[PDB]
């Protein structure tokens, strides 16, 4: 049915006024009501590109490669190469004397399997422009190889001819390795070992250094070029992170046009053919250590040797003959869509019976299943405090709490690790004798025309199960407990689909064009494994649609801003808009918070009472998050203990808030550096109960940014998608009712943030909006019949024709002004009166009073 949209009469008077002042014409009402006239409107191009290459140069005196700038004051700034080489050679032998715990550790370094091969490696790397270092996970190629390379260059007095960039796919890997390698050198991060992840960096010195960054960070610094670098180490290639696959394309163009450069690809035990063939049949340096085999078992065997009982074709129904009558009878009572918490619980205390000491590594998909499984054991008898030691490893936990997994345990105690697939190839634990495998992955599923980053649990590869097994048996003959039928193993993929095949490419596309590497399609066609066509088309369509590219597929001044922002391009455009309305700080804050988990500490079930009160009366998860942020930033002014007090009292995660903050600041600086003034990015206090026109527009711009994640409320926990299918409220949301209950809303229009798919479908992080916001920013294709209005062809609205089409115009005028200010962002100071009245009209229609709503 439609919605009874009740505007004022003198408001409609205003919307037609401004539209006249802007010298634009409203699409007239249909003569025949059955004619579905569309309200949408629409509206210099630049010369095209040619296939080009990122420039390279080796390390230089008076050039910091980590700040990508000159240095005209200090020892190195003034000194000569040999001076530095000599000096630094001495510093280490000075250090060698005086530190009495350094050689304590350096011996530990030489016990690592990769130690053996140091000669062969350095030998290969020297004589070949590209190298692959294949070897098992645990040999120590991550930590050691970049040292081996530096150590050598130091003690041949070529220290200043050495700068190493080491890319890691995960944020956590980059930093924690940087920490480890700096420890193994008797230092703290900053001396010779730096890092650089998204929104956080501890840079090293300009010479004889090692930089551990993420691929995205490196890619966005390549506008300056790969200047002042001797070696480029691309670790964990076998993971097939889409950004690594992309980087490899870039690097291959480099090694052609600059063969002096040195590249080092590092991989687990997989087929490295395509990589070797890609890089001109480059040498492979195999690496291996003394490792023990493992008996692996499957979900038949697990139930066999515990006597367990619980309360696409199903593979649990299929079972072997030699397995007993009760074995089958049990397993078939348990679907494969969810992993059995109850079985693995019983499977742990079977390991007791084997009476062999060691740690059990449990593979699960996601924080959700790890945090539940933890509270399943820890808050349960048998599993006492002094019997078992249950450590989680999400990569979303304090980095102190991560390290626990490595250091040993008091004797007669079992160390249980509930980790993600980080521990599959990225990190190795020492005590691991046993492994339990969910045989499942957590992947963002996003195909063409989804426009929804949808997290979904899926089956792992045969290769995955193989690699998860090998974690057991780095100490003694081990055991591996696969929680998948023997039938389900047969119906598994051998390898998993690489990210290139199943990820958006609009971020990759902006990069391509910023770096002037040629055409989006042409470039990705050179990939080790190119993406599907429709993905490239979708990426191209998507960037054109928001004027990041012209129709000639070249980078507009807007797209450049979006290229320099390290966030989703829509949120980048949302921020630029907010700057124009002088709500830049507010809207950057929301952007930043997308890059981090929710700062609420949910004990389980749904949300609590006190947390929901941050929402206010705007029925918004986004305002909940924005309200805590205001309360936190005010409370932090007390001091360190005052900050944590607040957080402890309100049950908030203090780490998350400091990260969202630091990210907000960094976003803010890119806009400042882009030319936007300071005054449009100042902190602006707001209420979440009274009226707030600053916060009205901020909700409006959130409608834009999060489009097209829209829904409509009907029943208590029922909502309907944009397409029309039936979805739910997530239990974390503030707009979620309590069990059985319901709540009325001043509007059923919600722009939601994210959608999970594990048990069913559901929407997460919901924010209420008015009809006018839906029309103005959260709806592309809209049709009028004179009285009734159709929005994105599944949402109907009873409303004036002239007003509905006057709004769709403002949008088009706003988009025009976006273009205008992206040519010169300092424009927003001296805005012509027509423009500033267009911003006030938008401000007006943002409010709920103008849509016949009040929040009480
Ligand atoms: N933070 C750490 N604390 C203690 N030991 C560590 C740490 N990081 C790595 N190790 C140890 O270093 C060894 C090699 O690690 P790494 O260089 O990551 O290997 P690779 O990447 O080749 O699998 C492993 O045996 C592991 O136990
Ligand atoms: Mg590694």
């Amino acid at each position: 049915e439609p919605y009874k949209v009740n505007l004022s009469q003198d408001l409609e008077h205003q919307l037609q006024n401004i539209i006249q002042e802007l010298n634009l014409e409203i699409v007239p009402p249909p003569d025949d009501p059955f004619m579905p006239v569309v309200l949408n409107l629409g509206k210099p191009s630049q010369r095209q590109n040619q296939m080009g290459v990122v420039p390279w140069s080796p390390p230089q005196s008076n050039w910091n490669p980590w700040t990508s700038s000159n240095i005209d004051e200090g020892p190195l700034a003034y000194a000569t190469p040999e001076q530095i080489s000599m000096d630094l050679k001495n510093e280490l032998m000075y250090q060698l004397e005086q530190d009495h715990d350094l050689p304590a550790i350096l011996q530990e370094r030489e016990l690592l399997p990769v130690k053996k091969f140091e000669s062969e490696i350095l030998e290969a790397i020297s004589q070949n422009s590209v190298v692959i270092i294949r070897g098992a996970t645990g040999c120590g190629k991550t930590t050691q190889v970049p040292q081996f390379i530096l150590d050598d260059f130091i003690q041949n007095d070529r220290a200043a001819e050495c700068n190493i960039v080491v890319t890691q796919p995960r944020r956590i890997s980059a930093v924690s390795v940087a920490e480890r390698v700096a420890y193994e050198r008797g230092e703290e991060p900053g001396k010779s070992c730096g890092y650089s992840v998204r929104f956080e960096s501890v840079l090293p010195r300009p010479y004889a250094s090692i930089m551990f960054c993420t691929v995205g960070v490196l890619l966005r610094k390549l506008e300056a070029g790969i200047r002042g670098i001797s070696h480029v180490i691309v670790d964990e290639i076998h993971e097939r992170d889409i950004n690594t696959d992309f980087l490899l394309v870039v690097l291959r163009d480099v090694v052609q046009a600059y063969p002096e450069v040195r590249i080092v690809l590092m991989s687990a035990t997989i087929d490295t053919s395509m990589f070797c063939e890609y890089f001109f049949n480059c040498p492979i340096i195999e690496v291996y250590g003394r490792t023990y085999p493992v008996q692996e078992y499957f979900l038949e065997d697990c139930i066999q040797m515990t006597h367990f009982i619980p309360p696409d074709a199903n593979c649990n129904l299929i079972c072997g003959d030699e397995y007993g009558p009760e074995t089958k009878m049990s397993m078939a009572q348990l679907n494969e869509k969810e992993t059995p918490f109850e079985l693995i619980e019983a499977l742990l205390k079977y390991i007791e019976t084997l009476n062999v000491p060691g740690a059990v590594l449990v593979f699960l998909p996601g924080w959700n299943l790890i945090y539940t499984m933890q509270k399943h054991l820890e808050m349960n008898p048998d599993f006492g405090s002094h019997r078992y030691q249950i450590l989680p490893l999400h990569s979303q936990i304090p980095r102190e709490e991560q390290r626990k997994v490595f250091d040993p345990v008091p004797a007669g105690v079992t160390k249980v690790i509930l980790s993600t697939n980080i521990a599959e190839t990225s990190i190795t634990i020492n005590d691991v004798v046993y492994v339990i495998d969910s045989c499942k992955q957590k992947v963002k599923l996003f195909t063409a025309h989804n426009n929804m980053t949808n997290y979904a649990t899926v089956w792992a590869s045969k290769t995955n199960l193989e690699q998860r097994k090998g974690r057991a048996g780095r100490v003694r003959p081990g055991f591996c407990f696969h929680l998948c039928s023997r039938a389900r193993f047969e119906r598994l993929e051998t390898h998993m689909t690489p990210e290139m095949f199943r990820t958006p490419l609009h971020e990759i596309a902006l990069s391509i064009k910023l770096l002037r590497l040629g055409g989006i399609g042409q470039f990705l066609a050179k990939a080790i494994e190119p993406p599907p066509l429709d993905a490239v088309i979708e990426a191209e369509h998507t960037l054109r649609e928001l004027d990041a590219l012209d129709a000639n597929d070249e980078l507009t001044p807007l797209g450049r801003i979006l290229a320099k922002l390290p966030i989703e391009p829509r949120f980048g455009k949302m921020m630029i808009m907010g700057c124009i309305f002088y709500v830049g700080d507010a809207v950057c804050t929301i952007s930043a918070a997308t890059c981090f988990p929710e700062p609420f500490i949910s004990e389980g079930k749904r949300l609590g009472y006190i947390h929901r009160n941050f929402a206010g009366n705007r029925f918004s998860d986004h305002v909940a998050l924005l309200s805590v942020f205001q309360a936190w930033d005010d409370a932090r002014m007390g001091g360190e203990e005052a900050e944590i007090r607040f957080c402890e009292h309100k049950r908030l995660n203090m780490a998350t808030l400091r990260m969202t903050w630091e990210a907000k600041v960094q976003l803010k600086e890119i806009l400042i550096n882009s030319g936007f003034p300071e005054d449009c990015l100042l902190t602006q206090v707001f209420t979440n109960t009274g009226p707030d026109n600053n916060l009205d527009v901020v909700i409006s711009l959130l409608a834009f940014g999060v489009y097209p994640n829209v829904c409509y409320h009907k029943e208590k926990r029922k909502i309907l998608t944009t397409e029309g299918r039936n979805a739910l409220i997530h239990k974390s949301s503030v707009n979620c009712p309590f069990s059985s209950q319901d709540m009325k809303y001043p509007s059923p229009f919600f722009v939601f943030g994210e959608k999970i798919r594990t048990r069913a479908i559901s929407a997460k992080g919901m924010t209420l909006v008015t009809p006018l916001q839906l029309l103005l920013f959260a709806s592309k294709k809209v049709q009028s019949d004179g009285q009734i209005v159709l929005v994105d062809d599944w949402i109907r609205l009873q409303i004036s024709h002239e007003a509905a089409a006057c709004i769709t115009a403002l949008r088009a005028a706003m988009e025009a002004l976006v273009v205008e200010v992206t040519k010169q962002p300092n424009i927003i100071s001296q805005l012509d009166p027509v423009n500033e009245h267009m911003l006030n009209m938008i401000r007006q229609i943002s409010r709920p009073s103008a849509a016949g709503i009040n929040l009480m």
